[PDB]
């Protein structure tokens, strides 16, 4: 046992406060990750670092390094560190980069199994990490701007249906309760039921289909939110949830649905499914895609009877495509009903850690926001909700979707309270890869733009380089396979009037390179916050 | 007629020398082209930029910005203008990256066609293009090192065989005489031997094979260095060429290959070819294939004979498999016999330009080179070649291959030069793509890596990232569809103590990022020059 526990409160181990944020990031990241002895932090194997002696070596040059020193970071490895200056980032990543051709999924396990290469995830290798909460809001968010499309603006009464309870999946049932909406998840390991279950993001376990059946229709008769858990296999639990007539009207899906890592055949354990992919690998693709079409067949059928179903992010048309069911890829996905709207102002899911640990540094960020932004505004309405239902996890942190300029403006009231006393310690500030102009994604985040540029990958390449030029703390490029391209960044609050300058350089560029790629697709509304905000450039014949 | 010409002289067009330099370098690669009214600058349509109109818009956006603010290009385009700092850069360039699974061949048309990305070439869009000149070295060096590997150290005698007069390819034949060798070069197209028969590169260009056959051989006998060209296919003269009886010692080919961008099938002429891509291209591809497995098997017939046959980074042996030659696979090429080596120790396309345009700068620095390298040095033998058989094109320049902490040293003695008078205005230094530490091209220069490590793209991003940190002026990252990943990178030596230290920063982790690359895959040279540099990081368990 490691057990690897992020450093608590305000003693240096490290030269200085920018290396000790990223240290203790780096270590918060493992104290709440999925697997955090395998260094497995979320989808089901995207590790903080290669192997433990990576991180062990990785630790070692965070305790030394200098303020004009930058470490190099290569899928995992460390493997350089070069002088630069106090104005660059002070760690690179690339992660999971593999030339396109070759980054096919069969040749990606084998140059991971190799050690060739890492899955990155999206947090995962870069340290920006906080638990089940950086997940909730956006699948909140989802929930609300269906209930507003769909069902009048109110969940309550109405049944949502999904499966996985993984790191991001287990975000779900606390999200439709939330919403209002009697939620029920499927998830095929009981031990990540009871992982949320522990933590405050599932109210009850099941003991089987009509045990689960009956207590969501007691939440639905009560029109209350609540959330029900039941351990069994998205395949075969969504088809007797259609002989039982369950009648959802939300149903979405969240599994890892990876043959390789993760997603696990009708009749097979997790163990079982991971034993067979190493000993014989295509017997186990032969099960998952067996089980993968009938697990879309049923979500099809759930739509045939007039549900709301729609994909989230996880590659399940396309897999469910390629395992003989072709009407998968007609389902709708969460980002072109829900979020696009949001990316094309930059709003994406913005958050912050508190290095002190603790919590009255969160709390007290919490009061800046309610005494800076309007009653009404988006993040007016969450903080309240986050208070009331997530559980600190790890380092105390928060969740925050803001838009462009209100992100450098929260930071720069941060770092002033840092400054005067009012927070105890830095502050980091990161977000999600997944962000207006940091992730190109045709699968998810960039299907149908407007103008079929759904594959260029242009952006998230620019996203890092700004986020370098204009001096982040810590600068990240990752892929998935040959499926995705996405920049991460953090930069840290820690009261520094060099703080303040690259916080205000780093966020409105991270945000206005966003709005920017939007507009250049032809999204109206961000072809005017480009025009108000000053960020484009005359070009003639247009 | 637009007629783009870099502007000569010390007088600003733009608010300060790093905007004028990058202004003059975009217009010098314009200037060079191989079809400069279409933006054309090689690999027969890598662009400067999308469109004459992000070029104008390019160009004022030059004029006008500021020393603390950064240009943004996506795929030739300006996209954004961001108020970032003076050790920034001021030019981030993103061009032709598409995510692997979209970015197959027939994609990559398509999304050219629609105006959604460009090709980039390597030096073409991120204005790193000095002419026929930055290849040639590279060129002559794979000659050499032939001759020193398979023929005594000698070409004096010997016949060298090749195709592909175009931007790079035209290189060959004065490589080939600097070599001492009787060089003949086909291109199917006369206008290409004519530009380098008028630039200095071809001595003759012949009137038909048998009249190719009589020149060669009487170099040959006489034992004399010198060029011939041949119009022709490649398919049809290769094939005649063994009738006769040519016999050649080596043969290599630098054709564009790339049946939708210019290779050119046996009966067409350039123009049909283009043609006949645009109204079906389905035809082309089965009469381009048709002709590249000709050429193919005659290439392979001259091995069957006793020839050193090689691949020089133009796709020829992939390609010709997916034709139908599987032999094609198991040519070697230019990188795994030649240049590797040099790669481990940090040694790339060095090459800088003088903004004045005064050959007198050049000449400079020619001579800082010949007082500071020793005798018997790499440099100190190419640059009396340089001097003896390279005329100046556009903008005086020079190619000079240097390892690390060599190019930084001789950065900064020009940066000195400059800031007291020797040389009369400021000095671009850059290289190609193809360098040690910033490409990843498992068919090319990553072929066969020790470790399996070809597809790994982790490194050029990092390349990116480390020039951004350290203040280069301007900093690109190429695709070639799925294929290939590439940075490039500009840093200006000015005068200013601003600009000595971004030269030793970026120059120094620039080949300190290849030292590094190399020493991970296993090379034994690599991992001694890395620890002798202070390179490395402990890590344990090794
Ligand atoms: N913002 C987003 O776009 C977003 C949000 C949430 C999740 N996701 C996607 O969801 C995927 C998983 O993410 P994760 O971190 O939760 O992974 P995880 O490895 O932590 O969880 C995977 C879960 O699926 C479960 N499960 C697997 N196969 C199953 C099957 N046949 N039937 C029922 N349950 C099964 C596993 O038991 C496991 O608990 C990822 O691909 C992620 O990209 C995306
Ligand atoms: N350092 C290196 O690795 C290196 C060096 C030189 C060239 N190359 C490769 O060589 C390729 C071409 O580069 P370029 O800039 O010279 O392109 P280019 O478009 O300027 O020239 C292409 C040439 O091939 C000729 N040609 C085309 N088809 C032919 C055929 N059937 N028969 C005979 N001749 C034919 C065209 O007429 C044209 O002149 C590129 O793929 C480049 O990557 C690589």
């Amino acid at each position: 046992p490691r057990n690897i526990k992020a450093a608590r409160g305000t003693t240096l181990r490290c030269k200085g406060w920018q290396q000790e944020t990223i240290l203790r990031l780096l270590e918060n990241n493992i104290e709440n990750g999925e697997r955090p002895e395998d260094l497995v932090i979320y989808m089901n194997a995207a590790k903080a670092a290669r192997d433990w002696d990576c991180f062990d070596a990785i630790v070692r040059t965070l305790k030394t390094m200098e303020a004009d020193e930058t470490l190099v970071v290569q899928s995992g490895k460390p493997v350089g560190l070069f002088r630069t200056h106090a104005f660059a980032p002070r760690v690179l990543l690339a992660n999971g980069n593999v030339a396109g051709r070759w980054a096919g999924d069969a040749n990606m396990f084998e140059l991971e199994k190799r050690g060739l290469t890492i899955l990155p995830g999206m947090t995962a290798a870069c340290w920006q990490y906080i638990g089940s909460q950086g997940i909730v809001q956006g699948t909140y968010q989802s929930f609300v701007s269906a209930a507003e499309q769909y069902f009048g603006g109110s969940l309550a009464g109405r049944i949502i249906l999904t499966a996985g309870a993984g790191g991001m999946g287990g975000a779900q049932p606390l999200a439709g309760k939330m919403a209002g909406a009697a939620t029920l998840v499927v998830d095929v390991d009981p031990v990540s039921l009871e992982r949320r279950l522990n933590t405050g993001y599932l109210d009850v376990i099941a003991t089987s289909v009509d045990d689960a059946l009956a207590r969501i229709r007691t939440l639905a008769a009560e029109r209350e939110g609540g959330s029900v858990g039941i351990v069994g296999n998205a395949a075969d639990v969504f088809e007797a949830l259609h002989r039982k007539e369950l009648r959802p009207d939300i149903v979405t899906d969240q599994c890892m649905v990876d043959p390789y890592r993760g997603y696990v055949p009708s009749g097979l354990s997790p163990a079982e499914a991971a034993q067979l992919v190493r000993t014989d690998p295509e017997q186990a693709l032969a099960l998952a895609a067996a089980t993968l079409a009938r697990h879309a067949r049923a979500m099809l059928r759930f739509r045939d009877d007039g549900a709301v179903v729609f994909e989230y992010g996880n590659t399940l048309r396309a897999r469910s495509v390629a395992a003989g069911v072709p009407e998968a890829g007609e389902l709708p996905s969460f980002v072109t009903l829900f979020i696009r709207p949001l990316f094309c102002r930059g709003i994406g899911p913005f958050r912050w850690i508190a290095a002190s640990g603790d919590p009255k540094d969160i709390a007290a960020i919490d009061g800046i926001i309610e005494s800076t932004f309007a009653e009404g505004h988006m993040i007016r309405q969450w903080i309240p909700m986050a208070r009331k239902y997530i559980q600190f996890q790890g380092l105390p942190a928060r969740i925050g979707w803001l838009g462009h300029g209100e992100r450098s403006k929260l930071a720069l009231l941060v770092n002033e309270a840092v400054a005067d006393g009012r927070i105890s310690a830095p502050i980091a500030f990161t977000r999600d890869h997944l962000d207006a102009g940091s992730v190109a994604s045709p699968y998810a985040e960039t299907e149908k733009m407007q103008d079929g540029s759904d594959a260029v990958s242009d952006w998230p390449l620019l996203n890092a380089m700004l986020a370098c030029s204009n001096g982040a703390s810590l600068v990240a490029l990752h892929s998935n396979g040959d499926k995705s391209a996405s920049a991460g960044q953090t930069a840290i609050a820690d009261g520094t009037p060099m703080a303040a300058f690259k916080l205000k350089s780093v966020l409105d560029a991270d945000t206005g390179i966003g709005v920017i790629r939007y507009a250049d697709a032809g999204y109206e509304v961000a072809r005017e916050t480009r025009a108000l905000h000053g960020l484009g450039i005359e070009i003639g014949g247009g």
